[PDB]
């Protein structure tokens, strides 16, 4: 009759590649399979035919990630054909949704042993073309699915607008009064902290390599590619806003478009013991929230509020906060709404998506796993991961180290 | 750790199912998904809508007007407040049932109180996709149709598991489980007959809200499911040529079609049922999934049903209705045979299924759940089972219980 | 230097965009007139055809890779017969006749076929190759009619006005009023309707068989047109403008072909010489006023031949747009309603498949000379991006 | 009554490799390069007197769409009063432009004209047919770089739709042209071309192409001067182990443009031009598509018979090298030795490349160039055409 505790066990990720960069040759399905293969190699006591489900986040699903990439990935990874899979889409929150969905399946007693993760290959996102609506139609057109609006509904544009994600971040900067200077400082600190974590070997502990064929032999992609460790305030101040001279968001204070995949095991207490797993954290809960599309970046606020209210935990009780850095403007605006200092030590202690990049489907799984990793290294207890969502949402997920 | 919470399906509704290029072909998938959501608003005035915790929607494609989280797109279009979150699930033809069971788990685990679960597919409007060039001046650009089935084939997938088309997998099931053409056609006929009777009885009308269609001289309404072929005879079935060549058994007459449609339903905890003045119609009992060989995807319901009923301690024979998805007569028959249920068992698909009705991938699983409940209400039955197959070798099963 | 005679000539009907001929591949459509010439001319020894010259404005679709050659093979002409495709946009089919004429007049050939084709219904989309790996800048463009792959240097120096925009520019610069344009358009409809009922087009037309459905009537005509109806239409380019769908040609499908021959070949192949070709000339104008292009072309030709415009017993002036048709007539000193101009109507009523239209003008001008007993005839037309072409014949 | 016609100044771009030196240059802009050079090179011309620009172009789906002759003259800075027309006989297109230009002046309908050709095969677009029905599931992209697209079932069933290399394999088979002879032919092409490049022979024909942020392209890119018979021997046939045509014994896929002035004697005098050759004539011939490479044979026969000139009277023969197989077969049918010194003395398309629309204009101008250098009188340029044709053009140095 009682709900069951749920533990995150092993977790692992590919490096994050730049658009057109180190991972651009790797099909989304094959990329998604890389962390799955590593889970298999890294957890040899598991009876693999007992995995109840693979849940994977993926925002696109038009490309080599089409037709339920979770199931494609598990087959490519060498998991038995008897294992089910399902793909979740809450845009940039998809991979976190995977984790929280997996958690709810175990908490409710419907499953014992599951994998949750996320993939996105933005390099390889395809073009789409709608069907002709009439014989001999002269209005055929291609649209890029890399990021952002396509097949725009005129009713959506008239009621809510179809602001680009950078536009929404400018709207957040405007409405919440987040200065260019503050955004650049945040971005700088993101780059510094990530450069420090990379030199410390922190990212290395999370990463499994991806092997790439060249003409004369193979290389290994080993390192997060997006980082700009040489970033300075002077460098950031010189950049032009994406949307015009009177705006504040720049490529230097924004996440990038990127490729990568991540996955982790979740299990009941019985499953941990049966499969020889090492339990690392208990999942406390997940909540979602909605906001106006035009200020989508503030979405984390109702999400975090809803979760912490229900669990009865103060925002200030968390020993780590992984706040997604879609843009410095909205990162800062969320922190301020929540009463957390712009530079508080527990937020993004190893940097975030400004430095690391953000393959939509992967980023939510990455935030959960890195929060856990951070809690282990620092000896912290509770961790909060939260991110915003295109078209105006937030997602939040809380964990507690065992 | 505290108690699990009971979960109730309340009001449910769907659009008609349209033929490919037929009655609903002009309707964008996001607008189509909004249709049942707007009806749920109209039909339950007691609900305080700003208390919906989540809209969960199934959708197999997501490359078209259904792109970038159709659940969230649809709820905004439906006029639900911007404060309501949405998320889209993809287990191919099982997506809409996955929405229901995922909703159920969210409430059962105490994370939510009031949710909407549904599904949509516009297979009419499924776009073409073109991979990016890998090199400057590449001579290798290609368009592929996303309406149904394989695209961007992985060599590794093809080598190991094959990339059989869905009709091909149904031929494989026919061969491996020895389901004869004759038996397939008889199954298909009963589906047409039963659906025709249900339509005439007004049974589908109780499930349906109309879709409005733009027209010169004034918009029209679509009220009735379009796929049905009520005049079908064994003789016409017998004369059809198989999809995959002259030695095979699967034909367009004994297969589900490619179709458009949307459906949605409310799930609520007991406290939400009370607070919003909803009618609890059934309790959700549970959901299970299972995997099989891609090449025989149609048998996927078997592991799913066994997993579910074993954990719940319910025998297959205990269910008052079984809504078994009719992707193909071959797999429909092979599943029943494995589960020890007669090919023409009165509790199985009493109002016909996807052969007559059609099967918009995302919507189908949601239809199966709501129609099962509907049938329990008409018949006074207690427990129902809804189950379906999934391309690339899966099955999904969900059990409910009236009142 | 050799006299050159036009002999037998025929055409398909002209279909509307997406209408009666929309299912017919351009190459098969081109072959239809060629087959009819074979059937209609049994004295001809077909392995002696020196060349098939065909006009075609597009060449991206089933009309790709030298449609002249594709068509003659599809029409059952021996593989020994060569073909060549010419492209001067809407004047392409006239260019074909004029080029055939030059080949025979200079003594390099004796017996040739000249024609044109366009399937505008079937015109494909085009997409540039990616210029970088993982390019996000892929785009489809319609080739049915008008600008695609615009060159920024063309735009900045000459502009890339659409054809209707240039027709507005002519109406403005040459002061051609809306009411005059609509009047001319109505006369075009009325004359074509009269010609249709009299069997005039039927004498030019060979049917297209579609595997069976038979297309045998020009489809674009709107005999129902009234001045009042024309007055109510809205200008394509805004209320301050003049050109409308009703006083403009349409987008259309069709093919035409004719035999040209030296005196020797006429006699050898038992042909009926119907007209002598007198000459062809071209000219260039500013692209933004492309519709006035006929004027330099006609002046150049008539001056060289030593003929006045007023000497022609028929003038077949392409009707891309009423504004330019009228502008041209005015410039050349011919009345807006002169009886020898377009006596059976023109492109506003009949439609204008680009590559076919010039060959149609030449064959119909000849046909009208026969009907009327006239002597000299002039066919002339405008060309996108600023040209004109003119061709003179004399009934034998 | 017929008027004599003279070829005067002539110039070309270098020939670039597919995806190589000129891949960024739009076909219309590329066409404009020789035209602008003709202006620079001929100061006595009153440019508004040019009666017509005739240009060959095989594709016309890309930036070469909608009458590239006229686009090119405008981009070159020529007055807008000058008309233009584009000709398509596939690889023979640029030769057709010259021949057509010739008939225009000879017939007295013009006095001063430009003839040339262009092809950017690098930038050839993809094409997509329109949907035939609402919600059509049958939409498809095809490459227009070279060869069959939108295949007609009736063409395929009667005549076949063999690729260009397949037709060249068919000629090898039907006319018994061995792999070894083909390779030896190819090696001589490369060798002759490397010698001519070193002698500055191509330099004299070339105007550079300038590509901003800036690179000057001034040399033919396709040449393989290190080619040995041993290297060619190692190559695998395009169409499988039992065929004979290889990448090494075939022309390539390429970009480039060329143009030249043609004039009556009156126009020569008025415009202070140098008359370099009189044009004698052009003839065309058809063959079976499946052996398109043999097309030059009927073309050359029809031309020489009409002019009363034996093939052996020619001081230079510029035979297009689409493939060594068909080049050799053409030479043998015409009674000329596989290595005759008057044939392709500076090499040809195997070394140089073949941008379809340009190649025929190149053969005519280079033929004239060679006559000037060697002191010869009569020249013959000839080439094959996809779907089974040949074209031939004869000239005589003044
Ligand atoms: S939850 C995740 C949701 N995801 C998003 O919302 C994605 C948001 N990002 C984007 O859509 C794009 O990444 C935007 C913000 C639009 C930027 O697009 P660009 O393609 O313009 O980005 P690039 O970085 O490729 O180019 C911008 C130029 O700025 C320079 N630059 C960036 N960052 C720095 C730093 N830190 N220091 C110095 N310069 C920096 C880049 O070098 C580039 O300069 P170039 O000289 O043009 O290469
Ligand atoms: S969970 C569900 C998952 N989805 C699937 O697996 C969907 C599988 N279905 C398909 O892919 C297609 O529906 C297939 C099976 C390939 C058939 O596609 P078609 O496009 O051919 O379908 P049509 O509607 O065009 O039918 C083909 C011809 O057969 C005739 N026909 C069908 N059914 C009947 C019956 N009952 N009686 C007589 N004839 C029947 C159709 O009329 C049609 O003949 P036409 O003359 O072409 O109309
Ligand atoms: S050498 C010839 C060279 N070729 C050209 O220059 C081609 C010129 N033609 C065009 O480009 C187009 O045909 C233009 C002129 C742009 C018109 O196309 P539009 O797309 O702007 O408009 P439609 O073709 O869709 O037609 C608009 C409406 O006008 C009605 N209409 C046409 N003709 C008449 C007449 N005679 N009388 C009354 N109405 C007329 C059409 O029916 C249409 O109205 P609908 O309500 O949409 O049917
Ligand atoms: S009138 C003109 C009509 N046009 C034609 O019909 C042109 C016909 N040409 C073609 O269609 C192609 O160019 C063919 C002949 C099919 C070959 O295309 P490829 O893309 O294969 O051409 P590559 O240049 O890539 O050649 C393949 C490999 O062969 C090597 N190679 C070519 N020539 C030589 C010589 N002389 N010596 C040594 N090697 C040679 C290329 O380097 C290439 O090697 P890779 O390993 O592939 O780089």
């Amino acid at each position: 009759g009682s709900m069951h505790d749920v533990f995150i066990c092993d977790a692992i990720r590919t490096p994050i590649g730049r658009f057109g960069g180190a991972l651009a040759s790797v099909r989304a399905d094959d990329l998604a399979a890389v962390p799955l293969k590593a889970l298999i190699e890294r957890n040899p006591g598991v009876q693999w035919d007992q995995v109840d489900e693979v849940f994977f986040g993926c925002a696109n699903q038009a490309g080599e990630d089409n037709r339920n990439v979770a199931r494609m990935a598990l087959l490519l990874a060498g998991l038995p054909e008897s294992i089910p899979g399902v793909t979740l889409n809450r845009l940039c929150a998809s991979g976190m949704d995977a984790v929280g969905t997996a958690f709810r399946a175990i908490a409710s007693g419907e499953m014992e042993l599951v994998i949750a993760g996320g993939v996105e290959s933005m390099s390889r996102a395809p073009f789409v073309m709608g069907k002709a609506e009439s014989a001999y139609s002269r209005n055929m057109k291609l649209e890029d699915t890399t990021i952002g609006w396509r097949f725009i509904n005129p009713l959506m544009k008239s009621q809510y607008g179809v602001d680009s994600m950078p536009e929404t971040a400018d709207n957040v900067a405007d409405d919440y009064q987040v200065s260019r200077a503050d955004q650049d400082a945040f971005a700088l600190r993101s780059q510094q902290k990530a450069a420090a974590a990379q030199a410390a070997g922190f990212f290395a502990e999370e990463i499994v390599p991806v092997r790439i064929a060249h003409k004369k032999g193979e290389i290994i992609v080993e390192r997060d590619e997006h980082l700009r460790p040489e970033t300075t305030l002077e460098a950031l101040t010189k950049l032009k806003p994406v949307n015009g001279p009177d705006k504040t968001v720049t490529a230097g204070n924004a996440s990038g478009v990127n490729d990568g995949a991540a996955a982790m095991i979740l299990a009941s207490a019985a499953a941990v013991k049966k499969h020889g797993l090492t339990p690392r954290a208990r999942v406390l809960g997940m909540a979602s929230g909605g906001v106006a599309p035009r200020v989508m970046g503030i979405g984390p606020v109702p999400a975090v509020r809803k979760l912490t209210e229900r669990l009865g935990i103060a925002v200030s009780d968390f020993d780590v906060i992984e706040l997604n850095e879609a843009f410095a403007s909205q990162g800062l605006a969320v922190l301020r709404e929540l009463g957390v200092a712009d530079d508080a030590p527990q937020v993004n202690p190893n940097g975030g998506a400004i430095a690391l990049g953000a393959p939509l489907g992967m980023s939510g799984a990455r935030l959960v796993l890195t929060a856990l990793h951070q809690l282990e290294k620092s000896g912290g207890r509770k961790g909060l991961a939260t991110m915003c969502v295109g078209v105006g949402q937030g997602l939040a997920l809380a964990i507690e180290r065992v």
